[PDB]
């Protein structure tokens, strides 16, 4: 596919593994991808981040990822996230320094970039490979399309706003994609994303079923209320989500939602009822509060044996509520589409549109 | 010495690596050990909680961090901390399912416990090695030692408190040592450690030294009353630490405070002053707020080159203020004693006086 059309390679350096994705595509007349297909995809596993950084386990680590690959010559994008944004720069340096030099010593690769990226930059990348995904970024607009991440260690947030002057130049973005100029209001919050944010409330017994084990020893007694209640309390008293954000939708409302990222797992399960891949807040907290929060974990672990993480759902429909309720100000009973997993949409497609 | 002396063996699985300790002891007339020496000290990395838990990667931890110990047939005591109190209960069992197995392959030790302790008898074990080095288990007490653990996930801090039924059982425990009746009050909070917490506060600039460049592209303008009181939000509204400490201390003085863990790294470093093993929490903040938070970064770093933690101190010197002042409500002029790192004190002496 790479002699008929171009190619480039992303790869998604993330908190539990890294994922390659070579991507072919044409550019249309407005100097825009189109066309653009996934034609291989490689995870490995741990996270980039969590590996020794010299030239031994780095050289192992990127052999695994690339070195079947079916392309020789192609440009290729490093990316790392959060997972990345966790350590030191120091720290970060010495992967960096490994994987230059690593590059340097090959010609079946051309490494244009490796960084680890801001979550802001994310963000864009996210809200461009969703609207893609919906075939809304050619023609112009019309409808205001929002897209958040619940990612594991941040989550972003992004949508319309016109530039302001008033505003950091960081959390925005001007772009121009089919032709069409583009202004884009982006957030990330570090510490914020599901697993990060979990590791503050798992001795709190709000936030489990009924006589779950908690690691202090204590027993949940779950209530959804009452766990997103502590949540909200991390999403505004520490990060400030409701102060920053809430004033910026007001002024410029989004249409519609798309999320991605783990609430797509939560609401594609079978505890979770929920169709036309969309869910109210109103209605993942009503089912989280009777269907796991005030349920009798035992006998609950019982029916659904397989699912890991089942026993995190009054916890995590607790918190993708206090997010976008009481952090976004989002209307509880305001759908929001969620893109599901077994679709494999991934941001890298945004990579593809705004750099290729 | 394990022919002329008891021994046992600890091994404390911790967030970055497994440590093994074999200690030698006589016992008292009381039924306590005394005379505990540190025989052989064998360190490992990664942590436990962080490698894939299969039987051919346990076999191999386990064998690196055992398999060259001088001594055949003692008891050993596998206890990991906060950890794996991150990990879901499902995922602990693996290992310990893994574990189990490997110990019951062999003849060598003799394993009496593997779980996961909590962080209420992770502080127990704290008090009691603090209180073993100083010399105060012995005779009959007089005055109030308090002891505070600043770890990498939780937080620990423990001080004497007569039995109260109003306060729930696992944050009290009772124990005789050296013919004593002891009681004391214990709390964990798990999320507060010093690195867990560090990543909900990456991008914020009153934490950082000026000019140091935060994950998300904005710079660091450090103000360490500032970053204090974004510390004592998650302390506070999320975590509660004053409601739950303060009225206890009030109630209960402690005469004499000894702490443990990071801060004794900070204290001992080149760029803090503190003499005798002490510091207090006015000094710190002091300190970190004209020699870290308000210093120019580049000029800091081309001056302390090697202190790999040195960006970190506008943070940390304002974290170890918010938990100690803002949480358990200590004067911040009271003497906190440190105990130097070099002085190589482990809580897992705690486990010897307790459980050998
Ligand atoms: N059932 C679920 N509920 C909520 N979040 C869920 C979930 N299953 C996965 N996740 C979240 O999605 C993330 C990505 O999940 P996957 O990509 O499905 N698993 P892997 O690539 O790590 O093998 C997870 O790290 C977790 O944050
Ligand atoms: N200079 C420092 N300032 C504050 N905290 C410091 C520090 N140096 C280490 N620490 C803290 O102590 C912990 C234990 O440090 P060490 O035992 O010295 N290093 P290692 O055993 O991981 O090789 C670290 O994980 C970090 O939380
Ligand atoms: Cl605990
Ligand atoms: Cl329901
Ligand atoms: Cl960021
Ligand atoms: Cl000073
Ligand atoms: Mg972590």
């Amino acid at each position: 596919p790479c002699e008929k059309h171009s190619c480039i390679a992303v790869i998604d350096a993330g908190s539990t593994g890294s994922r390659l994705h070579i991507y072919s595509y044409d550019t249309d007349d407005t100097n825009t991808p189109i066309h653009i297909e996934e034609i291989w995809n490689k995870k490995i596993k741990p996270g980039f981040a969590s590996i020794q950084p010299n030239s031994v386990t780095i050289d192992a680590y990127l052999t695994m990822l690339l070195a079947d690959a079916p392309i020789h010559n192609i440009p290729v994008y490093f990316y790392a996230t959060a997972g990345m944004r966790l350590l030191p720069q120091s720290q970060q340096k010495k992967y960096y320094d490994e994987l230059d030099y690593w590059f340097r010593q090959q010609s079946q690769w051309q490494l244009v970039e490796a960084k680890t990226i801001t979550g802001n930059d994310e963000a864009l990348f996210d809200w461009l490979a969703v609207n893609y995904k919906l075939d809304t970024l050619k023609s112009v607009q019309n409808k205001s399309v929002g897209v958040m991440d619940m990612g594991g260690a941040s989550v972003q947030i992004v949508f319309p706003m016109p530039k302001n002057a008033e505003i950091s130049k960081h959390n925005q973005v001007e772009l121009n994609i089919y032709g069409q100029n583009i202004n884009l209001y982006v957030h990330s919050f570090l510490g914020l994303g599901q697993t990060e944010m979990s590791h503050q409330f798992l001795n709190s017994p709000s936030c489990f079923a009924n006589d779950y084990p908690l690691p202090d020893g204590e027993s949940g007694q779950g209530n959804a209320p009452s766990c997103k209640e502590e949540v909200t309390s991390l999403m505004n008293s520490v990060h400030k989500v409701n102060q920053q954000i809430q004033p910026l939708l007001a002024l410029n409302p989004v249409n519609e939602w798309y999320s991605i990222g783990g609430i797509s797992n939560l609401a594609s399960s079978q505890l979770f009822h929920f169709e036309n891949s969309e869910l109210t807040n109103q209605s993942l907290l009503q089912q989280g509060d009777n269907q796991i929060c005030h349920q009798q974990w035992d006998i609950l672990n019982g029916q659904y044996p397989d699912d890991e993480y089942l026993y995190q759902y009054c916890l995590l429909s607790s918190y993708y509520y206090a997010l976008m309720v009481d952090g976004y100000g989002i209307n509880p009973n305001q759908t929001i589409h969620y893109i599901p997993p077994e679709q494999n949409l991934d941001w890298t497609i945004g990579v593809v549109l705004h750099r290729a």
